[PDB]
């Protein structure tokens, strides 16, 4: 019932804090920081615990993992991803958390590692058709959607979707623009790219995937350009949550109701944060 805000960067520093917005008083809180500094860091719930995957310290690109139980207010580190991976795209699918590209510092990847909590362990799975880093991922009638980024050298229009039953990726219809650093969530059977980077302006536009049609449209643009966005789905909303206008770290928060076709800015974070974490729990 509530909105994590986990990590990111304030444009000064890399942020450890974590808060948890209510909607039901629109106010955001301060829990239990993680262990260490996470930008670009990727976030999701499983089993009643909130993941934090890899990241971005500052000064190191990391591989470490750790979970918050709301419970005790307390972060715990577990076993970490095969490879560092900031910018890493994460979605739960089958009771496993999926660990989609990323950036390891030395190369941008395309490769994809799923956790099993029972075991305690990543394994590596089929990896994407291109590198992707600053990638959004979401899930949607059993398929994990791959929804632009990164690939080294350009910025990506292209989508791929993950079959688990197969372990194969395939490629789909492509955005309307090129988007990296993109804040992507599933809202009455659509998919949702909201903002992010074409390579040469930050993005206040928002585009919606049909899977029953395989075609995006734009939809209402953000109030602010967004990219390192952040973005979760709560009582039938999408939150936009943060971001980079291109020349400043943002700590403002939108809110997208489909039903109109309109966002309305909310109560901001208590920090501004960029390449933010953002999950429902």
């Amino acid at each position: 019932g509530l909105i994590y805000a986990v990590g990111g960067y304030d444009g000064n520093t890399h942020l450890n804090s974590v808060e948890a917005y209510d909607p039901e008083r629109n106010e955001w809180s301060l829990v239990a920081p993680l262990s260490t500094r996470r930008s670009g860091v990727g976030v999701a719930v499983l089993n009643g615990l909130i993941y934090a995957v890899g990241g971005y310290d500052g000064n190191t690109h990391l591989n470490s993992v750790e979970a918050y139980d709301p419970h005790h207010n307390e972060w715990s580190l577990v076993a970490p991803l095969s490879t560092r991976r900031s910018g890493v795209g994460v979605a739960v699918l089958n009771g496993l958390i999926y660990a989609v590209g990323g950036y390891d510092g030395n190369t941008h990847l395309n490769s994809v590692e799923a956790y099993d909590p029972e075991r305690n362990e990543w394994s590596l799975v089929a990896p994407l058709s291109t590198r992707r880093s600053g990638v959004g991922v979401a899930v949607l009638n059993g398929l994990i959607y791959a929804v632009g980024g990164y690939d080294g050298n350009t910025h990506l229009n292209s989508v791929e979707a993950y079959d688990p039953h197969h372990n194969e990726w395939s490629l789909v219809a492509p955005l309307s623009t090129r988007r990296s650093g993109v804040g992507v969530a599933v809202l009455n059977g659509l998919i949702y790219a909201v903002g992010g980077y074409d390579g040469n302006t930050h993005l206040n536009s928002v585009e919606a995937y049909d899977p029953e049609r395989n075609e995006w449209s734009l939809v209402a643009p953000l109030s602010t350009r967004r990219s390192g966005v952040g973005v979760a789905v709560l009582n039938g909303l999408i939150y936009a949550v943060g971001g980079y206008d291109g020349n400043t770290h943002l700590n403002s928060v939108e809110a997208y109701d489909p039903h109109h076709n309109e966002w309305s800015l909310v109560a901001p974070l208590s920090t501004r944060r960029s390449g933010v974490g953002v999950a429902v729990l």
